[PDB]
């Protein structure tokens, strides 16, 4: 199948995906939470900031992909062909304290999808003390895999700005409008299969109604797995049998359990993955994310559990060209409810090799971050970089009692890190 490009229909509207129809209408009060937007915020420390180098970097960047020129319009999303050059804004702040202030507002602002820059980016000169970056992008528009893509390049730009970057021979545009993602086979069938096994979405001690949170803010809780244990672990998996992500799901899913109402419940599992219908498909940035159910239903033992986990993930993972967006409509209807949410996700960015994304030495130094889904509660996400796995919890901070998301986070860490160095759970 040779790909079809239509550089004449660039700058024309085109259909949003399935994932970014639910951001849009997350924005709203629905059936688990109240709206959200759908943005990622990291801020960066650099040390002798050069804000002139900074900006060409950027620039280039804005020019050379085509969904940093995108923008929602009357329901369909649209590249703009010439956009005015960002003029980084820079503050001027005398303490760590001014510091924070501008993070905290600019970490929650609203990104307005209809207007030109779907994104931000401003800089703070600290006296004293590394200048900070705030960067603001939004999900809506740039997946998980394209952020890591646009921030590696943005790190590689600022370090070496005399290399120029040959233009991108395929756009996200003409990959949507491919033959291959507008062919459900026997999919939507064998989803339809199973509706009567597919339990509900963990059953979480809450300290008040989902929906009673009008303005809901996320909080991180972040940490990693050293490169020695994360090395045996993926080494004790593939001898129990197991994929590095089945093992990280069901240490995951035991302590959901131990918590939940329900020991047996279903997660929603982000991926990025992309069709390989162009050979530098993996190079682009936009939407490309599908989401797939889960169900985890403990047995016996831990092991039983897991490789029982594995075989249903096995079996789903050759279906998702019917997302889990669809499945749970099928459940809503076949349960008689008006919907069944799946609020506790699990996004997984192994794989796609970003080896030392985010590395230690980088000149410009991730220091705090925050991502905010629609409609989700909470959001494990993991990535691999320098040979250590690094992952982060992100979640309505008002939704869960205090201190309970923390220990689960602890009792988690505990039990990655043991099973990491102890052959007895297996
Ligand atoms: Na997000």
């Amino acid at each position: 199948q040779p790909f079809v490009h239509s550089p004449e229909d660039r700058y024309q509207p085109f259909a949003l995906t399935d994932v970014q129809q639910a951001y849009l209408v997350g924005r709203q009060p629905g059936f688990a939470l109240g709206g959200v937007g759908s943005h990622f915020f990291v801020e960066f420390e650099i040390a002798d900031l050069d804000l002139t180098r900074l900006e060409t970097v950027w620039n280039r960047l804005i020019a050379r992909h085509d969904m940093l020129r995108a923008i929602v319009r009357d329901g369909q999303q649209q590249v703009l062909e010439q956009t005015p050059p960002w003029v980084i804004p820079a503050h001027t702040l005398h303490t760590p304290e001014e510091a924070l202030r501008v993070r905290e507002k600019l970490a929650h602002q609203v990104l307005n999808p209809e207007v030109w820059p779907v994104f931000d980016l401003q800089v703070g000169y600290v006296d004293g003390m590394p200048a900070r970056l705030w960067l603001c992008l939004d999900n809506l528009l740039l997946d998980g895999l394209s952020m890591q893509i646009l921030l590696a390049e943005l790190e590689h730009g600022y370090r070496y700005p005399q290399q120029l970057l040959p233009p991108l021979p395929v756009t996200f545009r003409d990959y949507l409008q491919q033959p291959s993602l507008q062919s459900n086979p026997d999919s939507l069938a064998w989803w339809q299969a199973q509706l009567d096994d597919i339990p509900p979405a963990p059953a979480l001690p809450l300290r008040c109604l989902p929906q009673e949170v009008e303005t809901p803010r996320f909080a991180r809780l972040n940490g990693a797995l050293d490169s020695t244990r994360w090395h045996r672990l993926k080494k004790r998996a593939a001898d129990a049998h197991l994929t590095p992500s089945a093992v990280l799901l069901s240490v995951w899913s035991t302590v959901l359990s131990a918590w939940s109402a329900q020991p047996e419940f279903t997660l929603n599992l982000t991926l990025f993955d992309r069709r390989p219908l162009h050979p530098q498909i993996n190079q682009i940035l936009g939407d490309f994310t599908s989401l797939m159910l889960l169900s985890w239903h403990p047995g016996e033992s831990w092991l039983h559990s897991a490789q029982s986990l594995q075989q249903r993930l096995s079996q789903n993972l050759n279906h998702r060209d019917v997302s889990a967006i669809r499945v749970m409509r099928q459940l809503a209807q076949r349960q008689n409810v008006p919907a069944v949410p799946m609020p506790v996700v699990f996004t997984s960015a192994l794989g796609f090799e970003q080896d030392n994304f985010l590395a230690r030495r980088n000149l410009l130094k991730p220091v705090w971050g925050i991502s905010q889904t629609p409609q989700v509660w909470l959001d494990h996400q993991i990535y691999e970089s320098e040979g250590e796995l690094r992952f982060n919890w992100d979640f309505v901070a008002a939704l869960f009692p205090a201190g309970q998301v923390e220990r689960q986070f602890e009792q988690y860490c505990a039990l990655l890190n043991r099973m990491a160095e102890d052959e007895s759970g297996w």
